[PDB]
């Protein structure tokens, strides 16, 4: 996958207005926007379809599935008809349920992320600890793009050493949740920032700010 | 705790409006509880909430399984309960700030979260089950009333009860298409939730009113 300026807009804005509004005002600075269910349950999975009519940019679907085989199937397939050009998928809950989403993905054209640590400060409670197995279970299932965290970046460089530097690797929790964008990018391909543009007074400015931030990257 | 009609849950996973429609009015004498997950919102939107309210007398149960930061997990309870659902089940495993933004919502919105301790299937065992005990514990610290638990691992859904007490509520899926029996989760469920074995059947009423014969003393 190749990120325009290693910058992915999480949209998670609640209304189409907005969303689309501040969306166009920085569709210059990038080319992948994250949509995740603050925006799909708020005004439905045609919302996709919009943003790809509108600005021709390349869609992840942010739904950290999470269930079993089954079920997590049935969300793919939901997920990527609508549009989405990749679906993002917890580890936690074993191989079986990420072989599932794996599947349908190659069915439909698609990719899957495997989130693996996670940045909020809870992730210290029970995913930590499983992070590197997750990883490793990634590997063993041929997963190739990958979820981790911009909050611990010697957590994210141990899953970028765990995955190797052909795998591609996203980081969330820039800005808002405190982590560095030029420190993340040392080992994850693309940042992932959603308030600190989405909720910023000028999110076109905000925007213009990190790529400035990381320009020589 | 809510008043579950024949200690029964039909998992309402068809992924179009008709069919959905069709099999839920058709068990609706048998069931007043109905959860609804994301193969049938992400098909339909979340507006078959309300027309679920619309057409049947159905509780709602969101199973959307929120398992994000605290920021986002506020955020999604909020979306999901002001389209009408009257529970939410969250994730157990991204720790307790995730679920307490949840049960923060709940609180403000009148409404309830199910915690997600163990999960039914094969995977769970690699990492899920090894957190369980202390995701459960932890659900009780936090003060969650209601919890979902595993109708495959009858072992383990008997520790899940033991940890959360005789006080709380205990729903539990796997339930015949996973191999589970309906009877035996019950020892310690206070309902069972079913999906396949019911919406599947060429008869969804029959099958439903068969599970009910079967577990009619309890
Ligand atoms: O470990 C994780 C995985 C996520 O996808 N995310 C998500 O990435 C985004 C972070 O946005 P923000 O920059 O506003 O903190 C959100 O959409 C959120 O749900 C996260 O913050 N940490
Ligand atoms: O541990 C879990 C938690 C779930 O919510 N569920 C869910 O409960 C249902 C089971 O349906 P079924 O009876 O067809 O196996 C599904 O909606 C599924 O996503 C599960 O099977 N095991």
């Amino acid at each position: 996958m190749d990120v325009m300026n290693r910058l992915i807009l999480a949209m998670d804005l609640m209304n189409r207005d907005d969303a689309l509004r501040v969306t166009g005002e920085v569709r210059e600075y990038i080319d992948t926007v994250k949509i995740g269910y603050p925006l799909v349950l708020s005004e439905g999975m045609d919302i996709i379809a919009e943003f790809r009519k509108r600005f021709g940019c390349r869609i992840i679907a942010d739904f950290k599935v999470a269930d079993i085989p089954e079920t997590n199937e049935k969300i793919c397939r939901a997920t990527f008809k609508a549009g989405a050009d990749a679906i993002i998928v917890h580890g936690f809950p074993g191989a079986d349920s990420v072989r599932a989403c794996l599947n349908v993905a190659e069915e439909m054209g698609r990719e899957v992320f495997l989130l693996t640590e996670m940045s909020h400060p809870g992730a210290e409670m029970f995913i930590q600890g499983a992070a590197d197995e997750i990883a490793r279970m990634g590997v063993d299932l041929g997963v190739k793009n990958y979820v981790g965290p911009s909050t611990r970046p010697e957590r994210l460089s141990r899953l970028r050493e765990i995955i190797g530097q052909d795998s591609f690797l996203i980081s969330p929790g820039v800005g808002a949740q405190g982590g560095d964008p030029g420190e993340t990018l040392r080992f994850a391909d693309a940042i992932i920032v959603g308030r600190s543009i989405y909720l910023a007074d000028n999110p076109a400015a905000a925007a213009a700010g990190f790529i400035e931030s990381i320009k020589d990257l």
